[PDB]
Parts: C-alpha cells; sequence; structure tokens
C-alpha cells in the first residue's frame, strides 16, 4: 500500500531559519521536512512539518545494519520564479529499487513525488535563482525496527529534507583523480547499483587518501583490466576517437558496479538524439585510456551527476604515473554543449518534458 | 607523551539510575533490553564524559551521516553468569581491538580500549540482575559507534556517538543439544570482496544480506553459505565463520578454516577454536582456502567428518545440508558425533561459566 498526498498534514514552522546572505553544499537546511512513518498497520499519513530532529530507538536497524537508502535531485528556479524538478520520476524509480533491495516498504512513486512537490512549494522562497544555483532534495528511507535481529523490518521512516545550493563552478574548472586499483567501490554480485548509505561510508578514508596524494577525487577502478567505473559520486564519460577510428562518447554499462545516474541517462539520451557521433555503453580500461592518450585520440573526460551536472577531468594519477587529460585543450566542446542544453532545460528557457513543475 | 589521553575515561563516568525499572523476562533474540545504557559523545573539543543512563531514545539531526552514508559500526560479545552469581565477559579485549579497527576504517574517533571496557564493565555491574543464569543463557553486549555530522557532505565527521546496549538472551539450542542447519550456496550473492570492508564489523555489510537470507528460506534452507571467487571458496555462513573437520587430500586429519585474506570477519570464537585445537595438539589445525570442488570430492570419498559455523550467537553450529547448483549435499556432521563440535562446546562452556579458571575471562 501507500501513503497519499491527499492525506497530507501541514505543520507550519513557528521558528523559521534565517536565509543565507555563500552557499556551501549540505550544511544549510530549509524550514520544513516531509515525514512518513510505516508499521504493521501500513503507512501513516504523510506530514510536512518543521525541520526537527529524529527520535530513534537505540536498537534501530537503520543504525546497526545500515537499513538505509537515499536520493538526490534538484529543483531549479527560472527568471519568472517558476520552480521545476529535473526528471524526478527517475529518482523515484531508483529509490523504489533501493527499497526493494533492502526489504524496506514499497510506496507509490507519484504520491511521493506529489508530497515532495508540496514540500518544495511550502519552502519555495528557499529556492535560489542566481546562475548555477538550485535546491537540493534529499529523500531518505530507513528501517526502524527496535530489534538486533538481522531481518526485514516491521517499521520504517521516510523523510525528505532540502538544502539551497550555490553555483558549483560560471566557467568549468577541471579536477584531478586518483586511480589506484587497491580501492574498490562495488563488485559484481554486490549493491553498487543501488543508492544505499553503505556504499558511501567506506569511501571517506579513500577520499582522504586521494587528497593526501594531491588529487581531488577518486577514480574507482574494478577488475583485472582496471576498468574505469565511476568518479567520486559521478558517472564517467570519455569522448574520443576509438581504436576502430570512430568518434564516440562512451560510458560504462549498467552491469551491476555502476549507479544508474539520472544525469548519465540524460547525457546518453541527449547525445543519441543529436545523431552526430556514436554513443555507446561499454567498459573502459586503463589500457585503452593510456593508448588513446598516447595516440592523441582523447578529446574530453568528464563526470556526470546532480552535484555539478558535468565536471571536466584534467589529470589522473595512476599509481605513480601522472596522466594529463586534454579535456580543457579541446574546448571542452562536448562538456560546454551538454552544460548549455541542460541549463536551458533546467531553468525553463526551453520548455521540456524532462521538467516537473512545482 | 606528556598529554593526557584524548579518550574518554572510566574515571569520569557519570551515573543516572532508572526511575522505573522494567520487569525482567519470566524469548526471541535482540528484542528485550535492560534498564541502562552507556553513552559517550564526541565533537570538536573531543570526547565528553562517559555516562550510564536509563535506556532511552537517540535524538539525531536528520542529516546525520550515520543515516545517509552508513558511518556506523558495532560489536557483539557476551557476558555469562557462573554458579557464584559472578559475571564474566569472554575475551572482550578482542572485541575492543576489532571495534577500534572498524572505527579507523570509517574515519570515526579513536578511543582507549581499556577505558571503554571498564565503562562496559560498570554498565553490566549496574544491570547485573539482568544477566540470566539458566543453562545456555547469557547477556549480549552491543556496542555501537556512529558518525553524527549534521551535513550532507561525504566527509570525516566532526561529531560521533558511542553507545552500548544490553540484551538478555535465552539458550541458542532448546534443551542444550546442538541441532544442525541447512545452507544455500549460490554464487550470485557476494558478501564482500578483496579490498573491501568485509573484514570489519560495519553496519553496511549486513543490510544487503536481508534479501539473500529471504531467498535462502524461500529455497528451503536456513542460512546462507557465502561463496567467493571463480572457484567458489567457502568463506562464511550467515554471520558465522566456517570450519571443516576432515581427512584432507594428503591423508592427514585436520581442522581447517579460511584465512584472513580480507573477505572474512576475524571472529573471536573462530580465533578461540583455532587456539583451543592448537593447544590440544591432537590433529593439524590450519587456515587455508576451502573450495566447493574440495568439499564435493571429500564428501564423495567419505573424508568429511564435521562442518560448522562459529560465532557469538551459538558458539558452534553444526551444518547437515548444503544446497549447491540445485543439488542437496548431505553433510554427515551429526553422524560423526558431532565429536569435535561437542568437545569445543563443552570446553567453551566450562571456561565461560567459570568452571575452569582461564585468562580469556574478564570478571565483572
Ligand atoms: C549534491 C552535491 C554533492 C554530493 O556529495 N552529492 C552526493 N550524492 N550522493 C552522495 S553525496 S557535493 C556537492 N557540491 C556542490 N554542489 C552540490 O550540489 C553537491
Ligand atoms: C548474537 C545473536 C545473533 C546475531 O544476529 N548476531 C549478530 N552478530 N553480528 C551481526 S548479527 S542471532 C542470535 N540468536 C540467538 N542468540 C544470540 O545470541 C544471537
Ligand atoms: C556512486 C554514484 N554514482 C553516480 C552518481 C550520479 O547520479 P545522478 O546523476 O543521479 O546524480 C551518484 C550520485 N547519485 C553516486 O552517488
Ligand atoms: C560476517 C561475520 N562473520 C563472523 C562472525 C563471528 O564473529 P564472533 O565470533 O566474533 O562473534 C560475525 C559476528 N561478529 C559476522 O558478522
Ligand atoms: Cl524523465
Ligand atoms: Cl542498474
Ligand atoms: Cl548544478
Ligand atoms: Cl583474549
Ligand atoms: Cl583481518
Ligand atoms: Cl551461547
Amino acid at each position: 500500500s501507500s501513503f497519499k498526498a491527499a492525506d497530507l498534514q501541514l505543520e507550519m514552522t513557528q521558528k523559521p531559519h534565517k536565509k543565507p546572505g555563500p552557499l556551501v553544499f549540505g550544511k544549510t537546511f530549509t524550514d520544513h521536512m516531509l515525514m512518513v512513518e510505516w508499521n504493521d498497520k501500513g503507512w501513516g499519513q504523510p506530514r510536512i512539518q518543521p525541520f526537527q530532529n529524529l527520535t530513534l530507538h537505540p536498537a534501530s536497524s537503520s543504525l546497526h545494519y545500515s537499513l538505509q537508502l537515499f536520493e538526490g535531485m534538484k529543483a531549479f528556479k527560472g527568471k519568472d520564479q517558476q520552480v521545476r524538478l529535473f526528471r524526478p520520476w527517475l529518482n523515484m524509480d531508483r529509490m523504489l529499487r533501493s527499497a526493494m533491495r533492502l526489504c524496506l516498504p514499497s510506496f507509490d512513486k507519484l504520491e511521493l513525488l506529489e508530497c515532495i512537490r508540496r514540500l518544495i512549494e511550502v519552502d519555495k522562497d528557499w529556492v535560489p535563482d542566481a546562475a548555477g544555483t538550485s535546491l537540493y532534495v534529499r529523500p531518505v528511507l530507513i528501517g526502524n525496527e527496535p530489534s538486533l535481529g538481522v531481518s526485514q523490518p516491521t517499521r520504517a521512516l521516510l523523510f525528505v529534507i532540502l538544502c539551497p545550493v550555490g553555483a558549483y563552478f560560471g566557467s568549468v574548472t577541471p579536477v584531478s583523480l586518483l586511480a589506484d586499483p587497491a580501492f574498490i567501490r562495488a563488485w559484481v554480485g554486490g549493491v553498487g547499483n543501488y543508492k544505499l548509505g553503505g556504499n558511501y561510508g567506506p569511501t571517506v578514508l579513500v577520499q582522504q587518501e586521494a587528497l593526501k596524494r594531491g588529487c581531488e577525487q577518486v577514480l574507482w577502478l574494478y577488475g583485472p583490466d582496471h576498468q574505469l567505473t565511476e568518479v567520486g559520486t559521478m558517472n564517467i564519460f570519455v569522448y574520443w576517437t576509438h581504436e576502430d577510428g570512430v568518434l564516440e562518447l562512451v560510458t560504462p554499462p549498467l552491469n551491476g558496479v555502476i549507479l544508474p545516474g539520472v544525469v548519465r541517462q540524460s547525457l546518453l539520451d541527449m547525445a543519441q538524439t543529436w545523431g552526430e557521433f556514436r554513443v555507446v555503453e561499454r567498459t573502459i580500461t586503463m589500457k585503452q585510456l593510456l593508448r588513446a592518450l598516447e595516440e592523441g585520440r582523447v578529446r574530453e573526460v568528464f563526470g556526470s551527476g546532480t552535484a555539478c551536472q558535468v565536471c571536466p577531468v584534467h589529470r589522473i594519477l595512476y599509481k605513480d604515473r601522472n596522466l594529463h587529460i586534454p579535456t580543457m585543450e579541446n574546448g571542452p566542446e562536448l562538456i560546454l554543449r551538454f552544460q548549455k542544453e541542460l541549463k536551458e532545460i533546467q531553468y525553463g528557457i526551453r520548455a521540456h518534458e524532462w521538467m516537473f513543475p512545482v
């Protein structure tokens, strides 16, 4: 069964937060949150309430066995103050897949989307409109059984919090990546293709190691052929002339060790629609990248994700071998084009079915 | 060497007793808790004073990194009450060592292992009447350390909470007689990978197993046999380490368990079984990879005596069946006594309940 937006209960805040006057990601929260509880009677009524702490039993399975998943998606405000969510249906789809993998309760994707819309509407004045700014939406679903048994929970909590977010860049600044095969994010037969809290905790130490070695983010390698899987919390794309002499955009396939990014899917959809070069999903190895760089066949390498939309890469430290990636010497033409078509769509400059109006 | 330890100190313990003690049990595992809990907070000025307080809810900021990015780890260890009503913890130092390794892996704050152990001893002392004394019963101790940064940044937290809760637990085997389990051995599900975090007791390793355990039941099995590698190595059973007692391919009787290569949690019971068998000096004790091919051959040749899991939950658990590639493999554990299992159970019982003095026991 599902909670219904029709049953929403609104508790407006009596202690509104002061709004920002330099926005740093994930530190500043809006005045309200969504909360829906689930138990043996099913889902309770959803409520929009003032941002507040959670009260959890010390044995909550969310805290002992990581019965927890989350999402991340942005709302954008156009010039005329219309707020729109980018492809939120895909986030709902992904959140439901995560829930099933952790044996957490199902819900109706459109009911949740409408509750989220209602929440953003309430806090609409928190949505910034300066260039490159957005409102970040963080849904979370956790198990909440007061039992140390490793088992399917009979209680759960679903909540959503919101953060206004500043510009990521106006001009794209590239990043350096540490590529060490010692580090593994996910594996075939694992859960790297679900947005589960458990996938992220172990990366904290690795990211520290990337900084210690003078890099900004982690290029996650997998397997004996040192496959390039993902970069930090972004999918990875390479724009090059492949070994067969064909200009192509390649990104690793959804074979279980990649999170299916919404931006990733959008970039594939956009480039396939242009019909100007080959667009493929295929494994990418460090062997191929090295050879391509030596042959001058690499144009651009970048990450995709909700944080920045598209992020150029200029350097990869592969163990002790420092590799220059010529992205910024090549425009970066494709990155700029993607960033432009997404900006026009996201801020309402071009009407589009990918946007969900609030 | 001039600075005081950054760790919280048992010397600074603060005590608050419950106003309404709950009535003890007259029992499913892990649902019944005692009257008090330990809590310690960590922030930018370090560890606060540890406190024993009435069992109560946690209050967490909704952005807590414990809930978004699984900055969480835990331990599990037991205290046992002897005939002298004396309570003793089993090898708790090893649990403290493992907890600290887990904390470092998740960039959570270090602490002093002996200070935590003393705080835990104090908590159990307060709730001593909760420790059962019936055959096979014990008190399960659940320490937890979680990150608690109020921000969505994936980063080392500047805030953390360490707490400890207690559960009285009934006999694992009703009647005090081991009963065997059946295992599903399907290589599609992989618990952990080399270079991963399977050798740490992190919450993240457990949530993904819930669906797999459900599949095992759906297929008529009781627990999961976790296989690894293209050669289907037997790694662990559910939340237990795995042991095989057999005559090996070289004709030598041995007890074998997989080595600590990174995909195995280093169990305290596992180490104790190795230690115990080595001390006896009656047969070869070895840490070596075990493959399904090896087990299949050993079974066909009548070389397998006993297969069992080890862990804090039951100490030792026999296995009588493994479902692998749609085939049901009978494991003759019970037909072989199970001699070794029974011997291990008895020696552990005598140590844990204080029938024999032993350095492994830590008195409360
Ligand atoms: C969404 C986001 C970040 C992030 O960490 N996102 C995750 N998604 N999953 C796990 S962390 S870092 C970051 N920096 C700037 N602006 C952003 O919007 C932003
Ligand atoms: C400690 C324990 C269990 C357990 O789930 N332990 C974990 N350790 N790590 C993760 S779960 S199940 C169980 N059943 C009976 N008696 C017990 O003492 C017991
Ligand atoms: C591991 C991982 N990979 C890729 C992405 C990019 O996903 P999206 O484009 O949906 O933001 C994210 C962020 N959700 C991530 O956490
Ligand atoms: C994966 C795994 N393996 C083995 C064990 C057994 O560990 P111990 O003997 O320390 O209880 C546990 C429980 N800690 C576990 O969670
Ligand atoms: Cl869509
Ligand atoms: Cl997928
Ligand atoms: Cl953005
Ligand atoms: Cl010891
Ligand atoms: Cl280890
Ligand atoms: Cl026991």
